């Protein structure tokens, strides 16, 4: 039986990840309804988003497997409602960096969310209903940006309608996910029948560069996507010129998933493939921010964003397929979650030197510039690596 567990956690990945106030956040926070300056956005509240997703990543991954499952979705659910109830009814630097705290828990029973598949679901169906229920995401995040899109750039819709659109949707989907089945077994504590359990699957000498790769683009991406709407709100007022941010942002999870199902089906020879276009896709991809950052038209950075994500995704795609070769159940959540812990670090540390407000205080146009040259540091390894 795979029908109705499979369509219940369809339902509600389409009715949860459909969020409209996505694109449309960064004007919302700056707005005429929350009297917040752009300093006080960047460098005060964003980055302890980041802290609430170090320090709850190891407990609520312990929260992922012992009660099976079903009171993280309920506590996801909760923090939806609290998030979207304080971002109605929240002004300040201190209910904000509530909402942050709550998003960063929201981030982490995320990775809770993705591995209810295998643990409800036979394994004759693990992969075909893995990759529907990331299609549905997806496309619900699609459709909901293109929604925010046809009701706020032709509609003439307010923002505050806005996020009560959103508060909505994760109403219904707080009701949808009440009405999930309880797994009464697990993946690791509950399961059907450290010290020396690690240095097995880490006794590798291209693993560890695949994973370590993996975990500097993946806290670079994270802070790219932290601050990409601020450069948006910088390069074009939101008060003064037209944006058009769902449009853009839908197109690039449209080209996103483009992307993925372009490397979906690579039949292309491995011989000398693996040392030519990781260094290709590097130097686009700082390109792409060295574009973003030179520019003063906001259409060249729209375009920019939807390059570097597209790059980004390819790249990333091509890294999960590459890791994922000789790795069982659980050991593949297992070091992806030991990699994220890693790339959490390594954010934490560039955003507490970089970004955070105890420390340098930079503006958001230098940022860019600091990951730009972040990504010339890994194109430049990437290119050392080639000429061995
Ligand atoms: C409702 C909300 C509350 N707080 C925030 N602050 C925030 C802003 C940008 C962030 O960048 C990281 C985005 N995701 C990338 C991987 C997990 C998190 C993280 C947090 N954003 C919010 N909306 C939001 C803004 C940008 C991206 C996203 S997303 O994570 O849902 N992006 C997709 C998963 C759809 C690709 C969501």
């Amino acid at each position: 039986s795979w029908i109705y567990p499979t369509v219940i956690l369809c339902l509600f990945g389409f009715f949860s990840m459909m969020r409209p106030s996505e694109p449309f956040l960064i004007p919302y926070l700056s707005g005429p309804d929350k009297n917040l300056t752009s300093a006080e956005i960047t460098n005060e509240i964003f980055p302890v988003w980041t802290y609430s997703y170090l320090v709850l990543l190891l407990p609520v991954f312990v929260l992922t497997d012992y009660v099976r499952y079903k009171p993280v979705i309920i506590l996801q659910g909760i923090s939806f409602i609290i998030t979207w109830l304080l971002l109605l009814f929240g002004q300040g630097v201190k209910t904000m960096q509530v909402v942050e705290f709550f998003y960063g828990m929201v981030t982490a029973a995320e990775v809770a969310y993705y591995a209810y598949i295998y643990s409800v679901v036979s394994p004759e169906h693990y992969q075909r209903v893995s990759g529907y229920c990331r299609s549905v995401t997806l496309a619900a995040y699609t459709a909901g940006s293109v929604l925010a899109q046809l009701l706020v750039s032709l509609a003439n819709m307010s923002y505050f309608y806005l996020n009560v659109i959103s508060l909505a949707s994760v109403s219904v989907a707080f009701l949808f996910s009440l009405f999930l089945p309880m797994p009464k077994k697990s993946m690791f504590f509950h399961a059907k029948p450290w010290f020396q359990d690690l240095k097995e699957c880490y006794s590798s000498k291209r693993l560890f560069y695949w994973s370590l790769w993996w975990a500097f683009a993946t806290a670079g991406f994270n802070q790219v996507l932290n601050y990409v709407q601020i450069l948006w709100d910088y390069k074009a007022p939101s008060q003064d010129s037209s944006i058009y941010n769902g449009a853009v942002e839908a197109i690039a999870t449209f080209g996103g998933a483009v992307a993925a199902f372009a490397v979906g089906y690579v039949k292309v020879n491995w011989d000398l493939l693996g040392e030519l276009a990781l260094v290709v896709f590097s130097v686009v991809n700082a390109g792409s921010l060295f574009l973003m950052h030179y520019t003063a038209n906001i259409w060249a950075c729209y375009a920019g964003y939807l390059i570097f994500k597209s790059s980004y995704m390819l790249l990333i795609t091509i890294a999960v397929f590459q890791i994922a070769v000789n790795l069982n159940v659980e050991r593949y959540a297992l070091v992806f979650g030991i990699n994220t812990f890693i790339a959490l670090v390594i954010q934490t540390i560039m955003t507490v030197i970089v970004v955070d407000q105890r420390g340098l205080n930079l503006p958001v146009s230098i940022q860019f510039l600091v990951y730009g040259s972040y990504f010339a540091v890994i194109a430049g390894i990437f290119l050392m690596r080639s000429m061995y």
